[PDB]
C-alpha cells in the first residue's frame, strides 16, 4: 500500500523521525531492532538506504523478516536481532557484509514465493541471504540498526 515506515515498537536505542521514514540509532552500540509499520508483500522489495555513518562504530546491519507482528513485541525485545530474536521462533535476520556499509548506499531486499531471501546493492543483486521464510504468513521486515551505520531511511520509489 503506502510507503513504507518504521514501527513504533523499535528498540531503546532507536528514534524514528516525525514522518516514520527514518531510524537512528542515536547513541550506544545496540538494543537497535526496528521493523516495518506494515507487513510487506512477498516479491516487494524493500529499499534502505545508509543515511547516516559513524566513524566510532564497526560493523553492518543485520536484516531480514519477522512473521511476529511487532506490536506482540513490546517489552519483549533483546539486546540483538542475531542471535536473541533469531533464536525465538519467526524471525529470519543475518548480517549484511561491512564493506557495503557505506554512507548513501542502498541495500534492497525481498522475499519470493520460495521463501529465500535476495538481496544487493544500488540494484545489484548480490544472492539469496536466507532461506526457509514462512510465506504463508503475514510478514514484517526487522532491520538491527547495527554497526557504522546508525541512520537508516525507508526509500519511496
Ligand atoms: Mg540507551
Amino acid at each position: 500500500d503506502p510507503p513504507l515506515q518504521f514501527h513504533s515498537v523499535h528498540g531503546d536505542n532507536i528514534r524514528i523521525s516525525r514522518d516514520g521514514t527514518l531510524a537512528r540509532r542515536f547513541e550506544s552500540f545496540c538494543r537497535a531492532i526496528t521493523f516495518s509499520a506494515r507487513p510487506v508483500r512477498i516479491n516487494e522489495r524493500i529499499c534502505v538506504k545508509f543515511a547516516e555513518i559513524s566513524n566510532n562504530w564497526n560493523g553492518g546491519i543485520r536484516f531480514g523478516f519477522t512473521s511476529n507482528d511487532p506490536v506482540t513485541l513490546e517489552g519483549t525485545l533483546p539486546k540483538y536481532a542475531c542471535p536473541d530474536l533469531t533464536n525465538r521462533p519467526g524471525f529470519w535476520a543475518k548480517a549484511l557484509h561491512e564493506q557495503y556499509c557505506e554512507k548513501d548506499n542502498i541495500l534492497y531486499y525481498y522475499v519470493n514465493g520460495a521463501g529465500d531471501v535476495i538481496y544487493g546493492i544500488n540494484n545489484e543483486e548480490k544472492g539469496v541471504i536466507l532461506t526457509g521464510i514462512d510465506t504463508r504468513s503475514l510478514l514484517w521486515t526487522v532491520i538491527d540498526i547495527y554497526g557504522n551505520c546508525t541512520g537508516i531511511e525507508f526509500l519511496d520509489s
